[PDB]
């Protein structure tokens, strides 16, 4: 019908997926701590060396899609795989590895997606690829802002008019059903992608590619799993990683007029160092906003709602939508790397000028509104951080496996703030997020002044 | 002599007619509250119900005055009708059936006038007729600020001096010999007007239309009146033009390249949501100043003047006058719309900030001051909201009932801060205007989130 | 030498006679109130009586510089003049008719000699002369800031240490031998100046128009004088100003496509609207600084120096000097009459915002600062109010008198706030300045809002 | 190798001795005042005078390394001998006699080091040497950061571990160190700076040259020593190099359509007045940082690190690296001048400001932090003040003695501010800070009057 119509589709399956996942983002780390037995300092640790496969899983699934496999039928098999993950969620049991086994599937099931289903929007539009983009974010921006204000609600309905488990367990039924909602719109409107695929879905499915890549994610799901529960088994992994990219780097050291990659290292260290803050603001945040913030929203002495601690975490998709079109009209460089780490700076001192001026042992709610506001301005001006990235195939995995690892770290900095269950009063629990705040907004402060002052390299490479 | 001579007669005309209208405006909502026993759920639906008649109203009048009758003596007709409208508000009586026959022979009034003081304005000048309407504006604007200054104080005076009757209906007599004022300028510089008309107005009187209108229009106040006093009358009426609303729309959908137009549908539904708000003004922000508001106006700890509840509403002309050549100097796009989403959102904040700060029963008078600046302000850069609305013929006509309509819908927003009359103190009447005001804030907010969320959506359209 | 050399000169004994002046008037308010025994009342319509015939006063020495005699010899004949008025003032008698004489003589000298002074400064310059004048205005301000700080210490010091008499008059004396430095200075570098006169210069002195003027200008002492010592001499005297004020404007009307002139007319009012507030700083505030301001300044809780009520008036040189190169870089239209109202409105306000914050019966200097910092701004950006006010002849004379006749106005606003001498403690006399402040300052949002809704008319004659 | 490759050799050497400069001069004022037994009023001077033949110094060696000796060569014998410097600090004695020679052979090793390092930093690149300096600038910076933060904490360890003497003998033996890391950094990457010489270091030594010199050198190294022990004996020096500064002016004044020097005599006296204010920062705001400064430093109330006195003064190269990118953004003369006092003004308010709010008899260390900040910037826009400074070779000698004279002068006006030894309750040495610093705030206040008064001078020249 039209190039749109094929931008309609992907768009529309793109966005109930998200609305799935983040919806199952948002209460994994409460459920966890809350609905199954783990203190905070597993939760976080388990969480982060499970968004460190996460951000990582796209590179197989990308290279899969248009490779071996095919990007329409890869990103379905990512989908349908993911169906499984929320459906697997939702089956009432305290069993830790029935639990494991659903993330692991969604690690699977989210590479074989997410890059493939962004790599075929590219080839829809052949250069307006960016103004189709900037919808195709808006879509999934506006997509899991539903889910992560519906799944926390249903969790809060359903545990009160039938017990204990449907609350949680219907929040992950309705992100399973979101991933069949788009499913089954990509059913109806698939005749515009059928004649848009990517090189070899052209041409028929190869079983024995099939059957390899099928056998493999099983193999996959169940080393994620393993992966996830016995902590040890991640810190080894994330060394081996952490080796392996020094290695590449000091490989690359022994290489040609060509200083400017020394910069390129120091990019991957700030990114390092930012993907530890904005992985802090899933761990710490949401702790935070679990036992010291006083859910009850009342502007200015009346009463509107009752947060739930996990749609909080809308307010992050809904400050990008509020901002993206700010930042346009001030139209009218890697140095903004520094500009955000002065942002995420103020967002850290924000909970910690909480701490003083609002004090029951509960600080409000607010912070959480300025808060999110400061860290999604941060993200919004710097992620895609090393997408403009510039023989360059070992330096760019490099650079991804630098900012998956940093998601593990991110995980560690944030049991620095990781309560001890035996520590209920939440006048003793304030001190122990507000200190890991106000030092980390110090840290970005830093980070700040390094890369102010590391800006006279930026500016002889050009 | 000249056209600005020719501009000079009809700005002098219009001058006084808003002179009387905005005059008798500003006191009509009390008059039903004090002078009348009128509680105020009832005042706002009977006015709120009246202010959607008159807002539609010139779709008529401007037809009749090019295509049957005569711009000129249509606009006359509408002048002479106003000077009955306010004449009959000035005979002292109790009788409810006296009042709404005056408001309806308004609403007849004040459609044969308005679109054709305004359409021969446009006739003047054949493009400088947008330097033209900056001057009819303003003589709009400085003349509407006498009569909401002067016709409060006449009510306070003559009230004070003489008893009970004799201030409100001075006060309206005040607005009828406004009209007659105009009516007697336009009379001697006639001669310029008299050869600019429209395109019938050169032709001679049909008295077959003639008598058919005059019929029409006594049928129109009839039929104006009877809506008003009976609020399920208007309802269903209300109903009935919100349903074909509905219908006009879906009617469209079944029609053609040609997205543009939900466009259209949503720039509808952010124009229901910003009548609602200004609405608000006239309705609960008069109510809020009559029971709330400290009408004594210290500056720094010395009296000035005690204020008239109904003076408040001459901070909106006056704060158009000081803002309109700011904006201008600002020089040195329908997000516009979100724009003014956020400033009305302030706006309710003044009035929720209001009350924590300023506690007495009464909040300052200040309040208004800087709250009608807001909503001036927001008012300002967003009004005209479908002039610059684009086989388009019905598309038009729905924007206008819908318009129309939320007028009405304002009124029962009111309702959620209409003050039982069994409760007199102003220490208990506080929470109900603020937790109002305070979530109506909360409200546009959610109206700036939207528009701006939205905007990929109008950026894809041009 | 160079035409440099010759506005050297000229700046020289300008600086040196402005010097005199300005050293005079910071004190001549203070001098009949304190040391002779004038009620503020009195002092105030005496000094704006005399600040009346001093602004009108060039208006005739201009004309008899460059028609009648020499423009040199007429600002040297002005200069000798201003020797005898500081001299007259020295001599220390509790006479009133001797002071008043001092003063008349003040007036016919200023107008022989500021007109003709900067007359010949654009003659200097034949189209520079912008830059020569700036150059001007500064040695004025620079000059100006001396006496004013220098002159109200000798009348501290002396007054200490030698009595009650010869601290005033010491004062005097040295605005005199400021006047006899600048005759002294300009008697060694005439020789740039001797071939730089005006049109007659060139020609000898007519003794027949030297005597005349002589006789005259004797005669004009003595008539200023009798207008300053009976009250109501001067009030006819400015009724008489005021009806031909009147008259001529009338006369005007019947004239002329000439419509431009009621905005010339309108300048008019807001000009009398803007000299009223000026005339306030040296009336009201010199009498606010006098009795209700804490002359100890201290930074941050340590003692710098205790001011003499007269430097306060210097703040006004040294604001201009700060803030004239600040606007400068603001350039990387009759508008800014209405921007010169707000930025005096809230000038007014600081000292009502003065009465709050800081109260023990007398405000903290600081208000003199932060105060003056705002008038001088004001004058800053619309001071020359009238020089480019555009057969004309009668229009530019009838702006001269409404500007002059204000100045006296302005002393019978002040009078609003005359504090009774049987009213000594100065918690009392606080109230009857910041009402006046305060007040004055919402009469300067009127007009501010006057300005502004008349700039549609301002913009409809270009 | 490249260009680059010789400006990074220099660039390391200039790192590692800024390294040791300013690790010995953080602690020189304190290392006076604590572990010798020097009153304030002595230390402040004796530094002073030492920073005074500091800043004057390369006068002579910069003309040593291209006229008489090698700029090279000169450069290294200025680097070894500053060896001997701090070397001669690390011996542990009491001996006062022993460490004015070693600031003795600092002030002979500066002069024949830093001018020599900068010169052919200008001779590598021949018009970049503007981005090789501002790339040479930050080396300084991040250098003199890690020394100002490292040399006061060994001095903090090694005194709590092992006594009274070498915690600050090895804080000057990790200076001396420094030094000797970068003679040896330079010992190995000699090769690309032995091809760019200065003119005769192509040629080979002079004997007769070398010898003179270093007797000189020697000659000069006893000469400086006597001046900082005995005060009066720099008193008449700096007597008797201010006489020949008013003499070289007066001198000059005797010649030529040269009015524009007296412009350069009033750049010089605003520059007499600056560096009056940054001695200050070395010398007072290093006792109000030692004896009422709060060294605990947290952060919205958690504790992180507690501060050393010295390491205050790394603030400043911190904030020079976060202000100069700040400034080039802010692209999309000498009035900066005032700018600069304007800035310096509100850094002495900040101290002022700190003693009001915070009272405990110690203010708070983010004083220091905020402080230093305004001081940056103010040093960041202005400083290098007379290198643009315009037969001209008495004339910039004149502006050199006028600044290290300056540097002198800065010590007495701290001595305002000395602390009597017999008063050790910081309640009672707070007012002695405050008070110095309010009205030195003020006094830059009054250099921001004079410098923007002036600038119609120096648009005139212009």
């Amino acid at each position: 019908v039209s190039k749109t119509h094929s931008f309609m589709t992907v768009s529309l399956i793109e966005l109930w997926e998200r609305f799935g996942y983040y919806g199952m983002q948002a209460l994994i780390v409460y459920f966890m701590v809350q609905r199954l037995g783990f203190d905070d300092s597993r939760a976080n640790l388990v969480w982060s060396a499970c968004a460190a496969l996460i951000y990582v899983s796209p590179a197989i699934g990308g290279w899969v899609g248009d490779k071996i496999l095919g990007t329409k039928r890869t990103m379905l098999l990512g989908a349908g795989i993911l169906s499984v993950g929320y459906a697997l969620m939702t089956v009432p049991t305290e069993n830790t590895w029935f639990m494991f086994s659903a993330l692991g599937v969604i690690v699977v099931g989210n590479g074989l997606f997410k890059p493939n289903a962004g790599n075929l929007v590219r080839k829809i539009y052949e250069s307006k690829i960016d103004s189709a983009f900037t919808i195709y974010y808006m879509a999934v921006n506006v997509g899991s802002t539903f889910s992560m204000l519906l799944t926390p609600w249903i969790k809060d309905y359903v545990n009160a008019q039938y017990g204990n488990e449907f609350g949680w367990h219907a929040a992950f039924a309705v992100c399973c059903v979101g991933i069949l909602v788009g499913l089954g719109n990509y059913a109806l409107m698939h005749k515009s992608l059928a004649n848009y695929g990517s090189e070899p879905d052209t041409r028929p499915v190869n079983k024995k590619s099939l059957a390899i890549v099928l056998a493999l994610a099983a193999l996959s799901v169940v080393a994620s799993a393993i992966i996830l529960e016995y902590e040890d088994v991640a810190r080894v992994f994330v060394y081996a990683a952490g080796v392996a990219v020094l290695g590449i780097f000091f490989h690359l050291i022994r290489t040609s007029e060509r200083a400017g990659l020394i910069a390129a290292l120091i990019l991957t260290v700030q990114t390092v160092f930012f993907f530890i803050f904005y992985q802090q603001m899933s761990t710490s945040l949401a702790l935070f906003a679990l036992r010291n913030v006083d859910w009850d929203f009342q502007v200015f002495g009346t009463h509107l709602w009752t947060w739930s601690p996990a749609q909080f975490q809308a307010l992050n998709p809904i400050w990008i939508m509020v901002l993206s079109p700010v930042l346009a009209w001030s139209y009218s460089i890697a140095a903004k790397f520094a500009l955000g780490f002065a942002v995420v700076a103020i967002g850290f001192f924000i909970y910690g000028f909480a701490g003083q001026f609002a004090v029951n042992g509960k600080t409000s709610s607010w912070v959480m509104i300025w808060g999110y506001a400061s860290y999604s301005l941060g993200e919004l001006l710097v992620s895609g951080l090393g997408l403009a990235m510039i023989m360059g195939g070992f330096m760019m995995g490099a650079y991804f496996v630098a900012s998956g690892i940093s998601q593990y770290l991110g995980g560690v900095v944030a049991n620095f703030a990781s309560v001890p269950q035996d520590l209920v009063d939440p006048l003793q629990t304030l001190p122990v997020y507000t200190n890991l705040f106000n030092k980390l907004g110090v840290a970005a402060v830093v980070c700040t002044i390094i890369a102010l002052a590391v800006l006279p390299l930026m500016r002889r490479l050009t």
